[PDB]
């Protein structure tokens, strides 16, 4: 029900919020980025729906930025809801091989860009993408901007609860937080999906919980 929000963050990084009713947890909200590189917008996750993808899109392309692509964290409808609008305008969309894989799997249309291997430039110098090991899913990846020092997480950095299960690694998720904590230690910014904008404590908060959840 609440309407999606567009807020500055940093200089070039915007963090996009909407919001779904989901059975047992009530309304979740769902945080991406817009990032700008030479007045161009890149989607870091899609929202939700078609319907805020449009809004996003247009609030960036109405004000002089056209669209150069998404690229999605992982395969859940709040990381590719927007790919087939996205794929309906021409605007290139990105997702891990393995992301594309579950997207085909669960009957869901895929990016028209894949990549496979641990590390992916999207603007080389300006975005990566950092596969850590499964975690929240088997495909989950995080974005680095190492320009501003701001890890995207999405899904996977969970620092108050580890969220919805249902395709979780939760064997997995510790070695792969550890992991995660180890590369980007240097964050500035942490924007997980699923809670708000924190510093690199949010990676040490993730390791605790993963550690916590598999426990039981
Ligand atoms: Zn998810
Ligand atoms: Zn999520």
């Amino acid at each position: 029900l609440p309407d999606l929000k567009i807020e500055k963050l940093d200089e070039g990084v915007y963090v996009h919020t909407s919001f779904e009713e989901v059975n047992g947890w009530g309304v979740v909200p769902k945080h991406g980025l817009v990032v700008l590189v030479n007045a161009e917008a890149y989607l870091i996750d899609t929202p939700f729906t078609a319907k805020d993808t449009e809004k996003l899109v247009t609030w960036f392309v109405e004000r002089g930025y056209k669209i150069k692509g998404s690229i999605s964290s992982h395969f859940h409808s709040d990381s590719t809801g927007g790919i087939e609008w996205l794929n309906s305008r021409s605007i290139p969309t990105y997702a891990s091989e393995l992301t594309n894989e579950l997207l085909k799997k669960d009957g869901k249309v895929q990016a028209t860009n894949s990549f496979s291997g641990v590390n992916y430039w999207l603007v080389k110098n300006k975005i990566e993408v950092f596969y850590p090991g499964p975690g929240h899913t088997p495909d989950n990846v995080v974005v680095w901007l190492p320009e501003r020092k701001i890890l995207f997480g999405g899904c996977f950095i969970k620092p108050y609860g580890l969220g919805n299960l249902g395709d979780a690694n939760i064997e997995a998720w510790p070695k792969s937080a550890k992991l995660l904590k180890s590369k980007y230690g240097k964050a500035k910014l942490v924007v997980p999906s699923h809670s708000e904008v924190g510093d690199a404590s949010l990676l040490k908060l993730t390791l605790e919980q993963a550690v916590k959840g598999l426990n039981e």
